[PDB]
C-alpha cells in the first residue's frame, strides 16, 4: 500500500541549503544544556524540561505537558512528557521524538550525552534553524504540521521490563488513544482518513536515540514505513554526492542509512505507539554505541562531523517531509 501522502522529492536548491552547516555554534550551545545528569526525581530533570519548555514557547510553538506519577522499582515518581505541536489545529503530525530523562547508574554519575542528550539537541535545534520555513509552513493550512515529543521515564531504574521502562511513552500513548477525535473536528485531514482518537493524528513517528558516537548503522525496522526511510536513504546520497558530508578523507561517503532491513528487536519509546498501529521509522544504530550505558557516554566521545552529517540529514528530511 502507497504511503498517504504523497513525497516529492527535494529540490536541489533546498538539498544544497539545508545541507549547508555559527550554526555549529548554536547547536553546540543548545547541546551544552542537555550534558548533564538529568535522572527522574532531579532538580536538574526539572532544568532540562523547562529549558525545553521554554526554547519551544519562544518559538511560538504550542507547548503541552503530560505530568503524572508512577510507581517503579525505586517506589513513586513523577514524570512529564513534554509534547511541541507546531500548529494543534492541523489534522495530521510529522511527529519526531527521543527521551530526555537520563539513566539512574548504579557505578556513578551518567551523562547519557547519545542516550539522548544528543538527540534532544537535534529537536530543538531543527525547530530553531528551521523556524522561519516552518511558521511560513503553518500559514498554509494544508494539514500537516510538526510536533516534538520528549518523553520522560524511558529508561528502567532497576532490570529492564514491561513494568519498568518506557513510563512516559506507555502513559501518552494510552493517554492519546483514549481521547476521542474526528476529522470534522480538525483542520485539512487527508480524504483516506480514519481519525477516531488523538493516536490517529500521528502520521508517522520518527524516533532518535544513541546518535552522536562516529559512523552509525541504521537500517529500516519496520516495513511499514520503508517509503518514509527510503528518504532518508535518498537525501543522504545526495547530500554526499554534493560534497556536503563531512568526512575524515575525500572522496569517502557515509552510509549511516543502509538501503537494507534488519531482523532486529530493539524496545524503545516506539513500543507503546506502534501496538496502536502508528507508523515508525527508528532511528536508532545497530549496533548500539560502544558506550553505552557507561559512565563513557559523556561529551568527549561525541563525534562532531557525525552530528553535523545527521542535523544535515534530518533537517533535509524535515524540509522534504514538510515541503518547506
Ligand atoms: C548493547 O546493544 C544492545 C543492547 C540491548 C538491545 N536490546 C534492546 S531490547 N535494547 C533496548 C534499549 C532501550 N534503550 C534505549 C536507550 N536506552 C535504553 C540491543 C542492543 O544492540 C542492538
Ligand atoms: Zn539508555
Amino acid at each position: 500500500l502507497k504511503w498517504p501522502r504523497d513525497l516529492r522529492p527535494l529540490a536541489h536548491h533546498d538539498l544544497l541549503y539545508m545541507g549547508q552547516i555559527e550554526d555549529r555554534g548554536d547547536f553546540n550551545a543548545t547541546l551544552r544544556n542537555f550534558l548533564v545528569p538529568r535522572v527522574v526525581g532531579s532538580q536538574k530533570h526539572r532544568e532540562v524540561r523547562e529549558f525545553i519548555v521554554r526554547s519551544l514557547k519562544d518559538l511560538d510553538w504550542d507547548v503541552e505537558e503530560d505530568c503524572f506519577d508512577g510507581q517503579t522499582p525505586h517506589g513513586i515518581k513523577p514524570f512529564c512528557n513534554v509534547i511541541a505541536t507546531l500548529n494543534p489545529s492541523a489534522c495530521h503530525r510529522l511527529v519526531l521524538a527521543c527521551h530526555y530523562d537520563s539513566l539512574l547508574h548504579k557505578e556513578g554519575t551518567f551523562i547519557g550525552a547519545t542516550d539522548s542528550a544528543v538527540p534532544c539537541a537535534q529537536l530543538l535545534y531543527l525547530a530553531r534553524s528551521l523556524n522561519g520555513k516552518l511558521q511560513n509552513q503553518k500559514t498554509r493550512g494544508d494539514g500537516l504540521t510538526l510536533q516534538l515529543v520528549f518523553f520522560d521515564g524511558e529508561e528502567a531504574f532497576e532490570r529492564w521490563s514491561s513494568h519498568d521502562s518506557l513510563y512516559g511513552s506507555r502513559h501518552l500513548a494510552q493517554k492519546w488513544h483514549e481521547d476521542r477525535t474526528s476529522a470534522e473536528r480538525l483542520e485539512s485531514c487527508l480524504e483516506r482518513s480514519e481519525i477516531a482518537n488523538q493516536i490517529d493524528r500521528m502520521e508517522v513517528m520518527v524516533l532518535l536515540d544513541l546518535l552522536g558516537a562516529e559512523n552509525p548503522r541504521f537500517y529500516s525496522y519496520f516495513g511499514e514505513t520503508q517509503p518514509v526511510y527510503r528518504r532518508l536513504v535518498n537525501i543522504e546520497s545526495r547530500l554526499n554526492d554534493a560534497g556536503l558530508m563531512e568526512l575524515p578523507r575525500r572522496r569517502r561517503r557515509t552510509n549511516y542509512f543502509s538501503n537494507s532491513s534488519t531482523v532486529g528487536f530493539i524496545e524503545d519509546d516506539h513500543i507503546p505507539f506502534l501496538k496502536r498501529s502508528v507508523p515508525i521509522v527508528h532511528i536508532i544504530p545497530s549496533p548500539f554505541p560502544d558506550v553505552w550505558h557507561t559512565l563513557d557516554d559523556n561529551e568527549q566521545n561525541l563525534h562532531h562531523p557525525t552530528i553535523s552529517n545527521l542535523n544535515k540529514i534530518f533537517k533535509a528530511f524535515v524540509s522534504e517531509y514538510l515541503q518547506l
